[PDB]
């Protein structure tokens, strides 16, 4: 029997295997991440989950912030406080900033953008090309409103995404609309009328300009005063190159080679230059920890960023049946883009203010629920907030291209495991 003075413990294989309970979902999931790093499938990742109550506050960091060895021949770790490129995960921040302007009476969401963005209002709609091949433009039908910008229903697209605009760049209309290797998000014309269709575009870059003009502050200052300060965030910024402390610790971008699935250093323009202008659709750097602070505040409805009622509005389906149907047809037919990331590839969705809303449970009682809000950023960053489950989660990588199968699979296992053990 037991040993005098010593805590009773396992003393043979049977009793040690019974004293240590079988591996739960979360433990098994963490093994997958470690194996992915060990086998060089990913450089690293940070995964974070929080509930409203505080009972759940889970942060795990795996692997490295880069594939470039440091001065000591080591690969430095990806940490919860590592400065990372958020890319389109910036869009949530900019959305919150617009809603703050609305709360303070500076703007109305259904107001036309003419007053603050007359430069946008004056922009034409691109409608194919001539029989010869000249650029064919026309005047916009109807007015763009702030709500159209927040829901990507303005008619604006992205140059890399839409065929007409890809041809626009190829024909040379946007050659001088770049700075330090970063293309302007304000130069290109619209590809449809507001209200006509859901189209992913430069809407939040325009929405950012609107904030700057409505407040008389640049977006960086507005961000610091209105998002960072209230949450005690000191490392979230549009202006990475002016923060030598963050520069010393920042992640490098990694790219997966199309040919052999191998990881390589990606010398990304975004890590060497900020751009003079703060682009609200993409330009923020922060750590995973700081981003979670934002998500968690929204989940708590604590009133630090927005009134609880304004946060509730973000989660309400914003599209009328016609656009809702068109958005789902577009997304279901575009698994090569996959805006929804880890979500099932066919799902009934809508768009709120700040992201995609699930209009059905993803897998009954096992995963994200109806009413959950989600979006992401290019380097395989995925965030979601699920008020019914009482959870919000964040899967943070610094790996392009977007929609990497290894990252998506890992992100799914992460979420499934967290929901299995901690959803309520
Ligand atoms: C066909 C459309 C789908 C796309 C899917 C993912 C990316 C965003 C594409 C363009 C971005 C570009 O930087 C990535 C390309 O190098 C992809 C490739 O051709 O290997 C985009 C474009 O190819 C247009
Ligand atoms: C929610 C996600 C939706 C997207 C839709 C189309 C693209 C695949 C986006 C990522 C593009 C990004 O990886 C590459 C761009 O930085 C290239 C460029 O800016 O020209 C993606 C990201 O914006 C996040």
């Amino acid at each position: 029997h037991h040993s005098s003075g010593l805590v009773p413990r396992g003393s043979h294989m049977g009793s040690i295997i019974d004293a240590a309970a079988a591996a739960g979902p979360v433990v098994l999931m963490e093994t997958a991440f470690r194996k992915a790093v060990e086998s060089r499938q990913i450089p690293g990742a940070v995964i974070m989950a929080r509930d409203a109550s505080g009972n759940l506050n889970y942060t795990r960091c795996f692997g490295a912030r880069t594939v470039r060895r440091d001065e000591n021949n080591q690969l430095p770790p990806l940490q919860v406080d590592t400065p990372c490129r958020l890319a389109s995960a910036t869009k949530l921040l900019t959305t919150i900033m617009v809603l703050q302007c609305m709360e303070r009476g500076l703007v109305d969401l259904d107001e036309t953008v003419d007053r603050l963005l007359p430069d946008l209002s004056a922009m034409p709609v691109l409608e194919g090309f001539d029989d010869a091949g000249n650029a064919r433009l026309r005047e916009r039908r109807g007015k763009i409103t702030l709500r159209h910008l927040l829901t990507h229903t303005s008619g604006l697209s992205y140059v890399f995404l839409h065929p007409l605009l890809r041809e626009y760049m190829a024909q040379g209309y946007l050659q001088s609309a770049e700075k330090f290797g970063i293309q302007s998000r304000l130069a290109p014309p619209a590809v449809n009328d507001p209200g006509a269709e859901w189209i992913y575009g430069t809407n939040l870059d325009w929405a950012g300009k609107l904030v700057e003009r409505a407040t008389g502050l640049d977006l960086e200052q507005y961000l610091q005063e209105n998002i960072c300060a209230p949450l005690g965030i000191t490392d979230m910024t549009f202006k990475l190159q002016q923060r030598p402390d963050m520069l010393a610790r920042r992640a490098d971008q990694t790219h997966r080679n199309s040919a052999d699935g191998r990881l390589r250093y990606d010398d990304s323009v975004y890590f060497r230059a900020d751009g003079e202008e703060c682009f609200g659709g993409q330009g923020v750097f922060s750590s995973p920890g700081s981003y979670m602070k934002v998500l968690h505040s929204l989940l708590k409805r604590d009133g630090l960023l927005l009134q609880p009622q304004t946060v509730d509005l973000m989660f309400q389906p914003a599209l009328e049946p016609r656009l809702e149907e068109q958005m789902n047809q577009h997304m279901d037919a575009s698994p090569h883009i996959n805006y929804g990331g880890p979500m099932p590839m066919v799902l009934r969705r809508s768009f709120g203010l700040g992201g995609i809303i699930a209009l059905e449970d993803l897998d009954g009682e096992n995963w994200r629920r109806k009413g959950s809000l989600t979006f992401g950023g290019g380097p395989n960053i995925v965030w979601q907030i699920d008020p019914k489950a009482g959870l919000c989660t964040l899967a943070f990588f610094q790996l392009e291209p977007w929609n990497d199968p290894v990252c998506r699979d890992l992100t799914r296992t992460f979420e499934h495991a967290i929901y299995a053990q901690y959803q309520q």
